[PDB]
RNA sequence: UUCACAUUGCCCAAUU
RNA sequence: ACAUGUGAA
């Protein structure tokens, strides 16, 4: 469980592509820098503050030490320098004052950029960490303090445009930055991006916007509970600045009015207090006060005296209307994202970068040109009379005279309306039906009659004794269609009482979808039900497969769901699915709940244990491969997870027979991360968006020096630019060829059963995020005893465990 | 809750 | 993910 294979050679299949990629080449000079300890007493304090106590630390202490030396600073305990400063190897005590703090200076180390040179070539198996962490430190140390830092990222108000979204918050436009090791050189790679802050305003026209005035007077009352509530909400947190210099964070808002609220000085009123000691008479004296500080002491604030400070980035969620212009204000096609990236990196002045320039480093100012090759699509046998074969173009078939390889026949089959009954009528419901048994005739999926039971019902109450009465009284019951009236506590109802108490199949249908039907949406829904009722809707052509169908083996897909930012013991959900055929179409479901924002998926073992079992069961056949594509494990945990992932696959193997040893290929899937490839040639560029095509794979230039990994843009890209999804090799025993792995991937991408379109990720790591999504419904306001309640959440029925209930 | 693509959390990152 | 867009037989 060691290291990762190397690169076993490149792959050569189908025809080149020029592209440009969002990565500019790096001069790196072939010197030894040097790596000092930072402690600065107290390290309580904010990385930025840091930042600034070294940087003038570095200018009070000029004379001494530095003498001309510019060193780079992490902003924590990390300085480098370009030629070893004057205190050989001794700590030293510094003194900063700042308008208090004790700094000691440690050497640590010799960074030596020789050694990356030779890790980018073939001399060193390894990259050097430190270096490119010396690297990184070295590029950013400059924008840390010039722009606002978010992550790896940099954002700033834009100079001349305001792009406001109201509430008091605006966009800012900002960029990823970051260093990367590749086999050509040293790369930089820069994307655009954009994030709602909160505008620098003085806190009256905050609380105009949030409360929705035009201006202050409306009215001279004080605000009702309602209004002084929504505006507590919406300030709790953020910082506030005064001039009397002064920065607090606010932590409430009185609930009397500045005129009445009062303090201990004996009881004194805070418009007073302000009368007295500031000389100030406050305008608006009927409003309340923020309380800043410790919300034990008793500072409050006037309104008309603060302002929120600038650089403020808006954690809390943006409303409809906010998001709505957000994305109208970030939205570019893949050309416009080019030419901006583009735009930023001639006028970032990289290279008059003092510190950047102190180094040595040089920053190519253009994209550089990579050749991607572009792979044939898979065709996909279909059934029926015509065994019918349809071939992709640019990433996307149809259904349209196809039947399934093997579709089902629908005898029995129910209908519950939630949708109340005047606005989705029997007509509609009536209608619909008609349209859905064309639709499904034509696909294969016969519906052979009308439904058995159709009733109206209402609330989430009435959904376990509608199922439980269904599955008493109608015996060979296959489905039952769930209409709701569009966002419903009822569909998560629905969920938990079909997949994890009834064991019923069910398929929900939203009520504009009943009232005007289409044939492309029925299509769709036809492609789920028949999935879920065991049908195999396609399959890969079989002459067509890589050779590594020719013994048995199984697909695994991996993916860990955490809970989005803020709430904190919400547990996060591992799911892995497993192919449970050789086409390979079926799959089978395994979740957990584990800790909160753990990645490394705990129970792997067992889950994969329960996989090959059922596999045994469905094939007759003992996998001889397992192919495990694990998605969104950052490189950062790559050691982390495989140690953990790998030996667990290994474990179910060896508890379930001996010597039951197949071999395992380990496969990160990272569809977030930020590089971009662009055409060259604008007569490449496809559709209203100009994406590279479904496809495109890029395994050099751009990908690491030694290892094992390739880019592959394996769909079409509708709007915006395309992600090409990138693909890390951990650990492979099977010992694949690039262009076989390569072209598995790519065909695994057009085994998706709930559209007729080759995917970003292949099929089962993308059912394992449905899976997870899925077991978060299961969870919705449920967050041993209680990890044990959370685990009976997630944990279907015995007839839901063999199905595709997720799809 | 027909579906994909894209933006985006979340892993890694980040004295009144 | 949600939310928001762009699209499809
Ligand atoms: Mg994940
Ligand atoms: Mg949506």
């Amino acid at each position: 469980a060691f290291k990762p294979p190397p690169r076993p050679d490149f792959g050569t299949s189908g025809r080149t592509i020029k592209l440009q990629a969002n990565f500019f080449e790096m001069d790196i000079p072939k010197i030894d820098i040097y790596h000092y300890e930072l402690d600065i007493k107290p390290e309580k304090c904010p990385r930025r503050v840091n930042r600034e106590i070294v940087e003038h630390m570095v200018q009070h202490f000029k004379t001494q030490i530095f003498g001309d030396r510019k060193p780079v600073f992490d902003g924590r305990k990390n300085l480098y320098t370009a030629m070893p400063l004057p205190i050989g190897r001794d700590k030293v005590e510094l003194e900063v004052t700042l308008p208090i703090f004790k700094v000691s200076i440690k050497w640590v180390s010799c960074v030596s950029l020789q050694a990356l040179h030779d890790a980018l070539s073939g001399r060193l198996p390894s990259v050097p960490f430190e270096t490119i962490q010396a690297l990184d430190v070295v590029m950013r140390h400059l924008p840390s303090m010039r722009y606002t830092p978010v992550g790896r990222s940099f954002f700033t108000a834009s100079e001349g445009c305001s792009n406001p979204l109201g509430g008091g918050r605006e966009v800012w436009f900002g960029f990823h930055q970051s260093v990367r090791p590749s086999l050509w050189k040293m790369m930089l790679n820069i994307d655009v991006s954009a994030t709602a802050f909160y505008k620098a305003q003085p806190v009256i026209e905050f609380v105009c916007e949030v409360l929705d005035f035009k201006s202050i007077e409306e009215q001279q009352k004080p605000l009702t509970d309602s209004q002084r509530v929504k505006f507590t909400k919406e300030i709790k947190g953020l910082k506030v600045e005064i001039t009397h210099k002064r920065k607090y964070r606010v932590c409430n808002v009185t609930r009397r009015p500045a005129s009445h609220q009062t303090f201990p000085l004996v009881e004194c009123t805070v418009a007073q207090y302000f009368k007295d000691r500031h000389k100030l008479v406050l305008r608006y004296p009927h409003l309340p006060c923020l309380q800043v500080g410790q919300e034990q002491k008793h500072t409050y604030l006037p309104l008309e005296v603060c302002n929120i400070v600038a650089g403020q980035r808006c954690i809390k969620k943006l409303t409809d209307n906010q998001t709505s212009t957000m994305i109208r204000a970030t939205a570019r096609s893949a050309p416009d994202r080019q030419e901006e990236i583009s735009k930023l990196m001639r006028s970032a002045d990289f290279n008059t970068d003092p510190y950047v320039r102190e180094f040595g480093i040089m920053v190519k100012d253009e994209m550089t040109d990579v050749t991607g090759r572009v792979l044939q699509p898979p065709s996909i046998l279909y059934g029926g009379r015509n065994k019918a074969i349809a071939t992709p173009v640019q990433g996307v078939w149809d259904m349209r005279n196809k039947q399934f390889h093997t579709g089902i026949e629908i005898k029995v089959w129910a209908i519950a309306c939630f949708a109340p009954q005047r606005q989705c009528t029997e007509v509609h419901l009536k209608s619909f039906t008609e349209q859905l048994r064309k639709i499904s005739r034509d696909a294969g999926m016969p519906i052979q009659g009308q439904p058995c039971f159709c009733k109206y019902a209402q609330g989430a109450d009435s959904v376990e004794p509608m199922f439980r009465h269904l599955k008493n009284t109608y015996a060979g019951l296959q489905l039952v269609v769930v209409i709701l009236p569009g966002k419903t506590p009822v569909y998560a109802e629905v969920k938990r009482v079909g997949d994890t108490v009834l064991g019923m199949a069910t398929q929900c249908v939203q009520m504009k979808n009943v009232q005007r039907t289409t044939p492309q949406t029925l299509s769709n829904l036809c492609l789920k039900i028949n999935v879920k009722l065991g049908g195999v809707n396609n399959i890969l052509l079989p002459q067509g497969r890589p050779p590594v169908f020719q013994q048995p083996v199984i697909f695994l897909g991996a993916d860990v769901t955490h809970p989005p930012a803020g709430d904190g013991k919400k547990p996060s959900i591992a799911a892995v699915v497993g192919s449970m055929d050789a086409h390979p179409n079926r799959y089978c479901a395994t979740v957990r709940v584990q800790q909160h924002r753990q990645e490394i998926i705990q129970d792997l073992a067992a889950m994969v244990r329960e996989l090959l079992i059922q596999f045994y069961k469905s094939t007759r056949f003992k996998p001889t491969r397992i192919i495990f594509y694990r998605d969104g494990v950052s490189e950062g945990q790559f050691q982390q997870v495989l140690h953990h992932e790998l030996l667990a696959i290994r474990e179910a193997c060896i508890k379930l027979e001996k010597d039951y040893q197949p071999g395992i290929t380990f496969i990160v899937v990272q569809k977030r991360h930020h590089t971009r490839l662009f055409c060259t040639d604008k007569n490449e560029r496809v559709g209203k968006s100009g994406n590279i095509p479904a496809g495109t794979t890029v395994d050099t230039k751009i990908t690491h020096p030694t290892e094992f990994d390739f880019y592959l843009c394996s769909h079409a890209g509708i709007q915006g630019t395309s992600r090409p999804s990138h693909y890390h090799v951990l650990w492979d025993d099977n010992r694949f060829s690039s262009d076989e792995l390569q072209i598995l991937t790519y065909q695994l991408c057009h085994t998706y059963v709930r559209c007729t379109r080759s995917v970003s990720i292949p099929a089962p790591a993308y059912y394992a995020h449905l899976v997870a999504f899925r077991a978060r419904y299961h969870l919705v306001d449920k967050e041993g005893r209680d990890h044990q309640a959370l685990a009976k959440a997630v944990q279907v029925h015995q007839d839901t465990l063999r199905t595709m209930y997720f799809a």
